[PDB]
Parts: C-alpha cells; structure tokens; sequence
C-alpha cells in the first residue's frame, strides 16, 4: 500500500517500534563462520555485527583473506554496494587493497572519526597535499588531491598508488559530516541532497566497481543509504511505482548483511526519505 499512507497510518498510531520488529523477527539468518575464526580477532570492531560467509569480499591476499565487508547484490534494481566497518588501526591497509581489487570509484562516509567523545574510526585518509599515507602492509599508497568542504558534507580527490607497479587510481571521496550524535536528521533534504551527488559523479555506476560504504558498524547508517536510493530506483523503473514495499526492500538487502538498520527511528527516517525523494522523480 501506499507509502504515505502507510507512513500516515504508522505514526498516528504510534506503531514504529512493532514494525521494525517484526522486520527483526523474519530476517535471515546465515552462517558467519569465518569472521569468527580466533585468528580474524582484530579485524572485528563489532562482535555482534559480522559477515555471512556467503557474500563476503575476499581479500585477493594468500595469508589472510578476512575482512568485515560485504557485497549486497539488488537484482532487480540493477545495482551493487559493499558495506563495511570503519577501519580499525590494523585494517586500514586492507580497507584500501579491497578498493583497489573491487576497482571502486567512491567512498561513502557517514560518520565522523569521534562522536560522542569516543573513537568510531581511524583516521585513515590524509589531511594535507604534502602529507601523504604509505600501507606498507599492502603495498599502498594514498594522497590527497582536492578538497571541498561544503555546510552538509566533504568531497575529497584521492590518488591510490601501487607501489609495486607505479600503477594509479583516482577514487572519489564523499563525506556527509552532520548526522547528529544522537538520533536521525530531523529533516531529510540534506542526506538526499548527498545522495544525488554522489549519484552524479558516476560513483553508483555500472561502468565502474562498486562503491565501498561505511559508517561505524556499517549497517545502520550505511543501511539507510541503499535502502533510500535503491528504492527510487525502483520507482522510475517499474509500472507502478506504487508497489515499492520498503520493507520488503529492506529484508533483501538483508539476505546479504546483518542488522542493515538499526532502530526503529531509523526507519522511521528511511521512509521520510524515500517519500520526499520521490516527489522530485514523479514532476
Ligand atoms: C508488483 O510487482 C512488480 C511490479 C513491477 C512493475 O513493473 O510495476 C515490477 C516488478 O518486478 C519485476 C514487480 O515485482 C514482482
């Protein structure tokens, strides 16, 4: 039914909490056997937060294949995301070696390194021209082209270098820097707004890897921005965009990753976005 009426109908009544609920509830439930391997212990920021074994990123890496991402493949909406922590001190090396295999375009970035006075990622991009980043452990190198730093969000221009073969690669870095500490965004026009450049940059794009995205735990945050945009798809796609069932969306996605939302207000937010978003896609 009818998104806004659906959304009409679950605030007036109070119900966000038993909906989400029972999106909980249904969810599937595959094994994650290798992120749990005792030797795979500092590459998890999370324990209750892992990777099914089925759609996990391998790491192109003889030794240790093993980190906390995940490729979610939509079908029908013909598009793909990784979602994965925020680097840890001792993963930032291989965060960059799976952009540079997966052949990526953009970084999508929806936290802060410190929120509420505590760290929720390393500061793993460099901040200077001059200052550039060497991963010694993968053979890597990272250096800052361009900044432009916006009231709602950051683009940066960085340069990957192979080392080993003086090979180049220009990724595109796209930083939304105003989700509240607590809570989700009031209103949702800034978080669309982010969403369209990032579209516009080819970043989401066919012709390109897929694009990496993260928050603290990548699945909250992270969730609500490939919910929000396959969706739209979806609605320009088909007959009736009229039978775009979020949480249906939603229970998909999570065929490929766990916990993609994680509380009720959040989706509460996903929803508010995707009704907006649309208003620009029907005129
Ligand atoms: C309501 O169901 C569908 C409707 C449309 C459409 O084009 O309206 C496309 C779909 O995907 C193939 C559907 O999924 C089963």
């Amino acid at each position: 039914m009818e998104m806004e009426k659906e959304f009409e109908q679950i605030d007036k009544s109070g119900s966000w909490a038993a909906i989400y609920q029972d999106i909980r509830h249904e969810a599937s439930d595959f094994p994650s056997r290798v992120a749990k391997l005792p030797k795979n212990k500092n590459r998890n920021r999370y324990r209750d937060v892992s990777p099914f074994d089925h759609s996990r990123i391998k790491l192109h890496q003889e030794d240790n294949d093993y980190i906390n991402a995940s490729l979610i493949k939509m079908e029908e909406a013909q598009r793909s995301y990784i979602l994965t922590q925020g680097p840890l001190p001792n993963t930032v090396g291989h965060f960059w070696e799976m952009v540079w295999e997966q052949k990526s375009r953009g970084v999508v970035m929806l936290n802060r390194v410190m929120e509420k006075g505590s760290l929720k990622c390393a500061q793993y991009w460099p901040q200077k021209e001059e200052k550039e980043m060497i991963f010694e452990d993968t053979n890597l190198k990272l250096t800052l082209i361009s900044e432009d730093i916006k009231s709602y969000y950051t683009v940066r221009q960085l340069e990957l270098e192979n080392l080993t073969t003086q090979e180049t690669r220009e990724i595109l870095h796209f930083h939304y820097t105003t989700w509240p500490d607590f809570g989700v965004p009031e209103s949702p026009a800034s978080f669309l707004n982010f969403l369209f450049k990032v579209r516009e940059s080819g970043s989401l794009s066919p012709e390109h890897g897929p694009v990496v995205v993260h928050c603290s735990a990548g699945i909250g945050r992270s969730g609500t921005f490939c919910l929000a945009d396959t969706c739209l798809l979806l609605m320009d796609k088909r007959k009736d965009p009229s039978s775009v069932d979020i949480k249906k969306v939603l229970l998909e996605m999570r065929k490929f990753r766990m916990g993609l939302i994680q509380t009720a207000d959040q989706l509460r937010f996903s929803y508010l976005a995707v009704i907006e978003g649309a208003k620009f896609i029907m005129g």
